[PDB]
């Protein structure tokens, strides 16, 4: 089940994959959750997304030390919002190499985020350029197009049932997408469907703001987005 | 100004011309879109197609008559019809084409033909040189999301000119025309980033207004401020 560790929650999703969850109180609504991933790749660990804060992200590293006890080789962060990049300092303090879409790194200062140390770029078909994502092990990074934000990226976990949609995808029980002025409401639906088509064998869809769901999360999200066009 | 068919050309500098093409639309009437033609030694470089293949062919035929140098390459500045509607005409003329990778990704969704090559950008917005080989005086800058997620901009080295494409409107414009693909959170910062990337440019060229001073940048950013 869910393992509590400090103020975070960790859930094993597969033999080599865990979901990290961190919480932030907002005005009028407490304990807004955000999820990321932790992946064991042989003798190293890879992280997808920080927690909301530096202190919480340090607790992710502490949990990894206690439960996995392998070095964290790198982290990928999936766009320039606080839930995904708010804890970059904890990673850099620990010497962990960080990667984000070049556009996320360009947006980070405007958003009050610390940029990742390396930039990912993408082919016209959305797949990460290998020269920018060397030695990513099972992390298969895909840029699906603009949607939740212009910079949002997604990550398949090779060999598992799992694909991570980040904040682009919401579960099949969602009532809305959030989506604000930095959403692209013209392309959101196609971007959500492109994520599904990029990871056609994924049966467990992991998301930032919902618990894991089946592929219906992708379809339901796309159908909500269709109505915004 | 000179005419070739349905196209209008205006020389802006010794080696730079603006091309203007028109598409009839309900209510608006004829809608102008501007791009650039740059003479770089023994070759010509193009920024943006016209709205259609046939209008883009008219650009190329005017170049052959007026300049009579081969067109080496074209850069197109986002995946909307005014900027990429004529890709097939460029390709049929043997012209190598370049666009933001994201523009090429969006082009099929938009009913556009993708460029042959994709540009990618550093975290500071400047094009990665390995993706923009032999661009001569064209200095390509991604200012951030604004008019669209993929909009790019181009400065012309050796001149006072910077091209804002559809991101920038002139200092008399009343609104930005933003649709669902605009990023209204970042638009203002992206407009200002374009200005800061080309801080010495005194002639700002843009898609839907005649050339203006840097007041186009300031006014665009201030209009965008109000959408946040
Ligand atoms: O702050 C962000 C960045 S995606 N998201 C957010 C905020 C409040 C509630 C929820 Cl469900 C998501
Ligand atoms: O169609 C496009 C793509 S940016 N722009 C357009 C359309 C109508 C009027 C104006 Cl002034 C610009
Ligand atoms: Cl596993
Ligand atoms: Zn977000
Ligand atoms: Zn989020
Ligand atoms: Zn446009
Ligand atoms: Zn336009």
């Amino acid at each position: 089940g869910d393992q509590r560790f400090g103020d975070l929650v960790f859930r094993q999703l597969a033999p080599n994959v865990w979901q990290h969850t961190s919480y932030l109180d907002m005005p009028g609504f407490g304990a807004v959750a955000s999820n990321g991933l932790i992946v064991r790749d042989g003798g190293r660990v890879l992280v997808v997304d920080t927690a909301w804060t530096d202190d919480q992200t340090a607790q992710i590293l502490n949990w990894i030390k206690q439960e996995i006890n392998l070095p964290v080789a790198l982290a990928v962060v999936t766009h320039a919002h606080q839930d995904k990049m708010g804890g970059m300092d904890a990673l850099h303090a620990a010497g962990i190499a960080t990667y984000a879409n070049a556009l996320s790194n360009q947006l980070a200062p405007q958003e009050g985020m610390v940029a990742a140390q390396h930039s990912l770029t993408f082919a016209a078909n959305g797949w990460v350029e290998p020269a920018t994502a060397p030695n990513f092990g099972p992390l298969k990074v895909f840029y699906p197009g603009p949607g939740h934000t212009s910079d949002n990226i997604t990550v398949g976990i090779d060999g598992t049932d799992i694909a991570f949609g980040g904040c682009l995808i919401k579960d099949s029980k969602a009532k809305s997408l959030g989506n604000l002025g930095d959403a692209d409401t013209e392309h959101y639906a196609a971007s959500a469907r492109a994520f599904g088509a990029a990871f056609p064998k994924a049966s467990m869809i992991v998301m930032s703001h919902s618990a894991p769901d089946s592929r219906a999360a992708i379809t339901h999200t796309a159908r909500m987005a269709d109505k915004l066009r």
